[PDB]
């Protein structure tokens, strides 16, 4: 059972230069027999109708399918995990984030038209640095002109990473009095108490600079949200998250001191973030909190929830190190069956609760089976 588009199908051979060529490559890893790759199909061939349209130029956008069944090589190769998957690419590189958006034509011709714009915002004068909103991580290029070299490669660096960090840019002699050592790119870190960071590769070396700026875009403990929640489940790691009011942002802080101070040794085996409270007012029920007992720590193994003790505890060497500890050696989950484990100096003794600890709530985040053909469970 084939489903007939006029969108190139990509195979072992033309896929490379396809990729390489396209400016912007939106790219269907499907299945014949996925009834949800079946339903996005006609969406799919009309969205590409829709953007060829408004971008008929020779490689700006390219629309293509991979047929995971007869290329399984290509699809490994992409670490494909569900059907329909939509990856983006740019000049042949794979973006982190997948389109996990609506499935209607609008949708997905919307997010070609986000993606293909400009992310980069001009300062019209540098007073404007001053007022900058730091809350957010900021990342400001300082040109002569626009017309140069070192701005083609800030432009491509902006284009893959303005999901993550605000870009901005100057110019002439805007940029002139920050000029002295010439072009210069700066790293402004969230917060007013972090200094500066700035880059001292070459400007027109892609490489380098995507590197040095990429490596200022990650967070130590990213933000979950409904947007990046199926992307963060699909790491294959628990989470381990402060859920706090957005304006309390000294929780944060000291949330994520400790991890960098503790829990470097746990990297590849929990993922550190933080929620605000009152868009995960639902997850906190699955544990009994609402916003009123925040900052509140917890685990989420996506079989259970278990939670810290009291975010005071955080303070306290080991504690935190420890509450991770007791995860994967099950002591969370004996612990709340029975209560605390006793020691000599430290048991009266707790009621026994034979039922389960609270079901994992982000797990509920993660790829569903009611929107995908899921292939690692
Ligand atoms: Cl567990």
């Amino acid at each position: 059972s084939h489903m007939a588009s006029e969108i190139t199908s990509l195979d072992t051979e033309n896929i490379d230069e396809i990729l390489n060529n396209a400016d912007v490559a939106l790219v269907n890893f499907y299945a014949d027999w996925c009834r949800f790759s079946q339903m996005l199909h006609p969406i799919f061939e009309e969205a590409s109708d829709v953007i060829k349209e408004e971008f008929p130029n020779e490689n700006q956008v390219v629309f293509a399918r991979v047929d995971c069944d007869q290329h399984s090589d290509i699809a490994q190769r992409y670490r494909i995990s569900k059907y329909p998957t939509l990856k983006l690419f740019r000049n042949g590189m794979m973006m982190k984030r997948e389109y996990r958006g609506q499935r209607s034509v609008k949708a997905l011709a919307d997010y070609i038209r986000q993606q293909k714009s400009d992310p980069i915002q001009e300062i019209r004068d540098l007073a404007e640095i001053t007022t900058l909103d730091r809350s957010k991580r900021n990342i400001i290029g300082y040109f002569e002109q626009k017309d140069s070299d070192n701005y083609r490669v800030f432009e491509r660096v902006a284009n893959i990473l303005h999901d993550d960090c605000a870009f901005l840019s100057a110019f002439g002699d805007v940029s002139k009095p920050e000029r002295y050592s010439g072009d210069n790119i700066i790293y402004k870190p969230p917060g007013h108490s972090a200094p500066d960071m700035v880059y001292l590769g070459a400007m027109t070396n892609f490489d380098v600079t995507y590197n040095w700026i990429q490596d200022k875009c990650v967070p130590l403990v990213r933000e979950i949200t409904f947007e990046n929640g199926e992307e963060l489940t699909e790491e294959g790691l628990p989470f381990l998250i402060l859920f706090h009011m957005k304006e309390d942002t000294e929780s944060l802080e000291i949330f994520q001191n400790e991890v960098a101070r503790q829990l470097i040794s746990e990297k590849g085996t929990i993922n550190f973030l933080h929620a605000d409270c009152d868009k995960f007012r639902h997850p906190l029920l699955h544990i009994q909190k609402t916003p009123a007992d925040c900052p509140v720590i917890a685990i989420d193994s996506f079989r259970h929830m278990y939670v810290f003790g009291d975010f005071k505890d955080v303070l306290i060497p080991g504690k935190l190190k420890q509450f991770v500890f007791d995860l994967h050696s099950g002591k969370l989950h004996r612990e709340f069956h029975h209560g605390p484990d006793p020691t000599d100096t430290a048991p009266e003794q707790a009621q026994d609760v034979a039922s389960s600890p609270p079901e994992s709530s982000f797990q509920k985040l993660a790829p569903s089976e009611y929107r995908y053909t899921l292939l690692r469970d």
